[PDB]
């Protein structure tokens, strides 16, 4: 195929143009001007060091063999620092839940961009670590284009599935995360292969009134989101969150309510062969 293009769409029917601030092959050492290691000369996006009890350390995210890899380690003498607010632990179902044992990594762009084709070739952690890809704004919205689960213990299902989000982070909405404490919207985005297995390309194609996905080049239409049916003909206009400037993170977190890794799991790696974003000539 032409990696000039979407693989979904060969011909260039949407006139699509390389942002070349938001794509990287990477094919050479991490470029720290395109990309924050999450930690870096302690600086976090989102003020967000890792959700427990897994943190975000500088030394598991690095390119190799042509990839980006986000590694999640078995350290448990690793160096884990506190919150932004003083606390060695998140809030999971009201149980402090500390800090300790798993190191991950998060990347993230250093610009923004607003509306593109996002198209991700990339190969889960073998793990029961998540490996996603995903967007925030400043208190605007967040959008999870995928959490993969690449080694879930006991869910074959979640072995090849995206849990794609959009969660809202402005108070003034009535979708506001705090409010409503869940997604503005969710859904299971179920593939055909383990995304633990092989990369695999995945194709988000997010435009002011729809995100669709792609899957190795084929449209997925039973995951279209509209905006015309998520805000019921803009009747409820504040459903739709995701007209905003976008940071893209890659990222690994224990979710301790489906596992934690076992040292023996360990390491995996999240493997991200190239992200290319296109934009409209």
């Amino acid at each position: 195929p032409n990696p000039a293009y979407p693989l979904s769409d060969q011909s260039n029917e949407g006139d699509w143009v390389l942002n070349t601030e938001m794509s990287d092959e990477f094919e050479l050492p991490l470029d720290e001007d395109k990309w924050l290691i999450q930690g870096r000369n302690n600086e976090y996006q989102s003020r967000f060091i890792g959700r427990a009890p897994s943190q975000f350390s500088v030394n598991n995210a690095y390119t190799e063999s042509g990839k980006l890899k986000i590694v999640t380690k078995w350290e448990p003498d690793y160096d884990f620092r506190l919150k932004f607010n003083g606390d060695d632990h998140d809030v999971v179902n009201g149980e402090k839940i500390y800090f300790e044992n798993i190191t991950t990594a998060a990347v993230i762009s250093k610009k923004q961009f607003r509306y593109g084709y996002m198209e991700i070739k990339c190969k889960s952690a073998n793990a029961p670590i998540t490996s996603s890809f995903w967007t925030t704004g400043k208190n605007t919205s967040e959008m999870d284009m995928f959490e993969m689960f690449g080694g879930h213990k006991t869910n074959d299902s979640w072995r090849k599935r995206l849990k794609f989000n959009i969660i809202s982070w402005d108070p003034n909405n009535p979708n506001y995360f705090n409010k409503i404490n869940g997604p503005v919207f969710t859904q299971n985005i179920q593939v055909g292969n383990n995304t633990a297995g092989d990369f695999h390309v995945y194709g988000f194609d997010w435009t002011a009134d729809y995100i669709k996905v792609y899957y190795d080049g084929v449209l997925l239409p039973e995951y279209t989101i509209l905006k015309s049916e998520l805000t019921n003909n803009n009747t409820n206009p504040d459903k739709w969150v995701t007209d905003s400037d976008y940071w893209i993170w890659f990222d690994s977190e224990t979710f301790p309510w489906l596992g934690i890794p076992k040292e023996e799991d360990l390491p995996a790696e999240y493997q991200i062969e190239y992200l290319r974003v296109w934009q409209k000539n």
